[PDB]
């Protein structure tokens, strides 16, 4: 049916697919390798925001940060600035979001605190929202590079995805908090060319992205049909076996996008 | 199996919805509901310009063309403008394809000649692609309000995509004058909530809309993949049934186009 | 200096040029030939349907109106598609807008009743917003044709900018009808290459076109800065040397509002 | 009398404000504040890039460069998203001037060789082209945020006006090397709402933006009238004395974008 194309594409693409999107009042559930372990990448960046926001009062957000030339780890373009300045926690959140700033993550998940740097931390978090599944172990950029087949930094399209949900739509955070996480993804700029790109233009589509090694290409997101009815479209993938090196396909994840817009227009 | 999703939103928006993709060299036809008549409406103005363009050297565009106030007798966004100035070939051919002009799309009829002010002339050169159904039988604005079930002014999903498949993607043109056709249809200012809507951006969309009465409303496109691959897309609905006043539902081809694009993505 | 440059234009274009807007609490009256009588044309339907409106129930509008084919007598697009029906008084005033419909005017002129067939009423319609100069003496097709220097069916710029004003930003109409004024002048369908076109995209432009012979282009409009403050903008011209067939140069009327636009930035 | 304007929006935004536009035939030299320095910002990636077309042939424009994650020092929208894949030399001159890529503009830098990482190569290339004044001394993202008065970094309005008049619209560049400059300036995605946003759509507006510290917001274009007469347009501006984080205004450069206008039509 659906499902039969996601192996296509698959085999277009030589990428294995994980795709999810949970049920509605309207819809059915879209599943395809929904609960194999896909390696989390970015994408947990969207979930690290909201618990500085879960169990810190608004005026934490203003706290600065200083931080040394030897914390920048991991892609940062915005930490490589304000090595000087500092940012505070409002900051890094933006900056984790919008830009998928490997520093201002690793900075965020020390401020959560605990065991690994926050790694026991956040999954805890996770798992107050009712995921057992999905777990984070290292921090930026370890947590990109860990072979196929390990459990260590991994989610399941499933997982996250019902996460996101209670994230975006649920009441998993006040509207207080709610509405500043889904306003930093909304001006999101490193996805433009994954689910964004695979729906039509009148879908408002907020998004994060996740990307690594082995060619894993990530892409998370809650979409608004142009009636206002909101789905969230969990999209992963990698490819195994082409290598450590692979290259991530993001036309892969584009393509599945679009195959997900057929089901539900 | 997209037949049954079809109909769902035939269901949804009172309308009788028909749709035909003509079939690649890898991917298989989309019809639905493909050999039915449906009511031209100005979709024939595309086959129009590209008759005129066959019938005449390209110097023929020069040929000034005057026309007088009673010579406006149905929406003319460009005719309207220029009764004292006149309009050549090739600007009428401009506003029948962008604007939809109603009177150019009468004075290019005229400039093929012959009886009926030449919807004989045009009909017969549908003939000439193929085309053994389609027929128009009288001129703006009579076109659009043939009573449901009169066969005049009709054509059906599978027949006006394999002559647009002919026009833009064959060579029923030679190259000079394919591309002049193709850059009008490319810049058409009438199909931004139809087939436009419904393919993400990164797909290129050329189209020529129609619009009546009976809530009849047409789009027929050329689009091309991210990758390039061309695919021609013709959708017609009308909804004869809720009177000769009742709505056009454009949402409903925008629809449409996003289940179709998910087959084709 | 503003007046150089209308003079300018007028000789790049052959034309006489009239400008008025008038002046707000921030900027100054902006005039060029402001109190020189140019000819109406159809800028006059903007105020005939105030006029309507004015004396008659919202429930008016809903009145049917039959006519026959020896009543189109100007540039009608609407009218010749609705002879066996009729139109109601609504979509007379809906044509007379958006479509600058010669015959609906002629209908809606009879709809103020008097003699001449509505002149005498409308104009003393015009009176009742202190416009002693403006007269209308003539119905379409024969009012946009009188010779220059004659003073039938002539208005001025600071006439007609001032009218329009108190119609559309004044509280000449209840805000129920209008609204429904602003509306028809905000969707209009004749004015793309004249004061709309002159403007940036991120000012908005309602206005009302006319043209004749004598290369009589109009415009009248109320426009919207980006940050919403609002600018009455009357443009007129002529070219009653180059004769009667002269032909109506709408790029000067597009220039011209460059220049309004440069100074109310 | 365009400065008296130009004064009141330099005290209406808290901004300095400074314009040159190239006298042409027919029109004199629009200039405000045209000789004083105002930061480059992002708007020298456009005369780098013709830069390295300059001294290389076209093929060279297909080399590939690999780059590491601790080449990510500023917003790079393109250059993040390839660390693993690597970027030819094409695709960088497309990042730096479409997206203002900072991490294209470093490599695009270190392209040109020589010491200070190409800074000390691209102002030399300016000098060749007559440009007295400009210099660059640093890369992304140091090169935005000097102090006020610092000369470093800095060019004027008139000097940036010359050098993209050469660029596009002089001989700096064989035309085949030309037009690929002009499309990418074309199709750039940043400056929407500065000096292409003061200029009716129907005047053709390519440009390159620049944006840093101290509210300095720049935008150079050249614009083309409606009868295809070419302008080159330099606006930039700072606003130094409310601090480093001093918010830029977008909306000054697009109203004095529509204040030039007014004088070009």
């Amino acid at each position: 049916d659906l499902a039969d194309r996601f192996a296509e594409l698959e085999r277009r693409y030589d990428a294995r697919l994980g795709v999810y999107v949970p049920a509605t009042g309207t819809t059915a559930a879209i599943e395809y390798r929904a609960d194999e372990r896909f390696a989390f990448c970015s994408t947990f960046k969207a979930p690290l925001v909201a618990a500085v926001l879960h169990q810190n009062p608004l005026t934490h957000l203003d706290k600065l940060i200083t931080y040394t030339s030897d914390d920048i780890r991991s892609i940062s373009p915005v930490a490589q600035q304000h090595v000087q300045t500092g940012m505070t926690i409002g900051q890094l959140c933006d900056a984790a979001i919008r830009y998928s700033d490997g520093t201002a993550a690793n900075l965020l998940l020390a401020d959560l605190g605990g065991p690994g740097g926050g790694t026991a931390a956040f999954t805890g978090y996770l798992r107050s929202l009712g995921d057992t599944v999905s777990r984070l172990d290292a921090e930026e950029p370890e947590l990109n590079r860990d072979p196929p087949g390990d459990e260590r930094d991994t989610t399941t399209p499933h997982a996250i995805a019902l996460v996101l949900q209670q994230l975006v739509l649920g009441n998993a955070l006040p509207p207080d908090k709610r509405a500043l996480l889904t306003d930093w993804m909304a001006r999101n700029t490193t996805g433009a060319k994954r689910i964004r790109a695979g729906f039509p233009a009148d879908w408002k589509v907020i998004d994060k992205t996740g990307t690594g090694d082995y060619g894993r290409a990530n892409d998370i997101a809650v979409v608004w049909s142009p009636t206002g009815v909101p789905y969230v479209v969990a999209v992963m993938s990698d490819r195994a076996g082409g290598g450590y090196d692979a290259e991530p396909r993001e036309a892969l994840l584009a393509e599945a996008a679009t195959c997900v817009a057929g089901v539900l227009a």
